[PDB]
Formats: structure tokens, sequence, C-alpha cells
């Protein structure tokens, strides 16, 4: 599977049939439809004690990858029971600034996305929780192409080191606070994985508000690839699946 015309989000259905599925993401948020839940009890991001180990392109985005052998980085409260540890993060982005997002806002898309994955402890490994409706949250955060994001240039500036698929870098002492906005103010949904296998298993919290990242960060995302090494170049762009039917779904607003 991949995102080109003949691998892309229109054949996955054919490999992973959950991909026409009653909860897959993203999916459009409409602001005026979503509504307040006074109910939400409030989020807890606790990024603190975060141990990133390692950044690896794996030939669909690269993800900067976290010691989960412990309660270090953990994301609570919000819609969620329990805890939820982070394992990695990663980034979907455009070829164009004006496409790149998977989570769309009033149709808006925004030139990428960064999402945080964590999963439910109480289900004792990834592998597990990904089998299970609530074994996952995904924190999504916007980004808009403005000002640079400081805490987003250790990122960038390795890239040059993992161009192609397969290749990784030590990527230790790296903060995942500095990619946060201000606000956690966000929407949430039941959903799903947005690559294959697309399985139903993630709440999704969406921040309201983007950050901001510079046209050069942005550029340097696009010069990855998606091939190995030693094959025809192929620029890693575009690697969002399009917004999909929210069906017998409610998006709630924390605010
Ligand atoms: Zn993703």
């Amino acid at each position: 599977w991949g995102y080109g015309k003949h691998n892309g989000p229109e054949h996955w259905h054919k490999d992973f049939p959950i991909a026409k599925g009653e909860r897959q993401s993203p999916v459009d948020i409409d602001t005026h439809t979503a509504k307040y839940d006074p109910s939400l009890k409030p989020l807890s991001v606790s990024y603190d004690q975060a141990t990133s180990l390692r950044i690896l392109n794996n030939g669909h985005a690269f993800n900067v990858e976290f010691d989960d052998s412990q309660d270090k980085a953990v994301l609570k409260g919000g819609p969620l029971d329990g805890t939820y540890r982070l394992i990695q993060f990663h980034f979907h982005w455009g070829s164009l600034d004006g496409q790149g997002s998977e989570h769309t806002v009033d149709k808006k898309k925004y030139a990428a996305e960064l999402h945080l994955v964590h999963w439910n402890t109480k289900y004792g490994d990834f592998g597990k929780a990904v089998q299970q409706p609530d074994g996952l949250a995904v924190l999504g955060i916007f980004l808009k192409v403005g000002s640079a994001k400081p805490g987003l240039q250790k990122v960038v500036d390795v890239l040059d080191s993992i161009k192609t698929k397969g290749k990784s870098a030590d990527f230790t002492n790296f903060d995942p606070r500095g990619l946060l906005p201000e606000s956690l103010d966000y929407w949430t949904y039941p959903g799903s994985l947005t690559t294959p296998p697309l399985l139903e298993c993630v709440t999704w919290i969406v921040l309201k508000e983007p950050i901001s990242v510079s046209s050069e960060q942005v550029l340097k995302f696009r010069k990855l690839n998606f091939n190995g090494e030693g094959e025809p170049e192929e620029l890693m762009v575009d690697n969002w699946r399009p917004a999909q039917p929210l069906k017998n779904r409610q998006i709630k607003a924390s605010f």
C-alpha cells in the first residue's frame, strides 16, 4: 500500500476491508455541528519525562520513537479513562501548502498534521492495545505555514540522515512539549488508524489551535523519499488519507 494512484487510499479496501467500516479516520470536523460537552474531564499532557530514542523513515512517513517501557510521557483526562503512554509521533503533509492534513475543519485542509500516538496501558503492550476499541489515543495537531516552530527544528535538521525508506538515526533527548500549541482546546471522536491496517482502536483528540511552522521547515519534509536507497526517487509528499464518512458518530468539543 502507499499513496500513489495505483496503491493509494482508494485501493486500500481490497487488502483492508475495514477501510469502508463504521468508524474510519480521518473526518471533516464541522465546527457548527460539533457540540460542547461539559462532561469532558480536563486534558492532561504529561511529557516532562519523555524519553525519545530514534527517528525512522518507514517509507510512508518518519516516526520519532519513545521508550514506553514505563509511564514516562502519558496522556490522560479529556474523554479518556486511564493512562495512555506516548510511543511515537509522525506527520502527514502535502506537496503544496494548501493540502497535507488528514482531518479538515469546515473542509479547510492544513499544510500538515502531527500525530502523537499513545496506547492504553491496561492492555500491557501496543500490539494488544490496537485490537481494542479504546486501545489508542492519538493527539492530532494542525500545522500552518507562517513563523518557524523552534521546537521542530531538531527534527528538520536530522531529516537529511534518514532520506530513504529503512534509514534510522539516534534521536535522544527530544522534548515533544515544543510541538504543542498554547491552548489544549480540542475536538474528540471515536475513529481508526489512518494507514493500513486501519484498525478501529483510536480515540481521536484534535487540537483546535494549529502550530505555525516555516515554509523552509515543511520544504525539508518534502525532500524525504518514499523509496529505498538505490531505487528511483519518489518524493515523500501527499502522504495523507482524505476525510472518511462520519456515519453514526458525534464530534464533541471541549470548549
Ligand atoms: Zn498519522
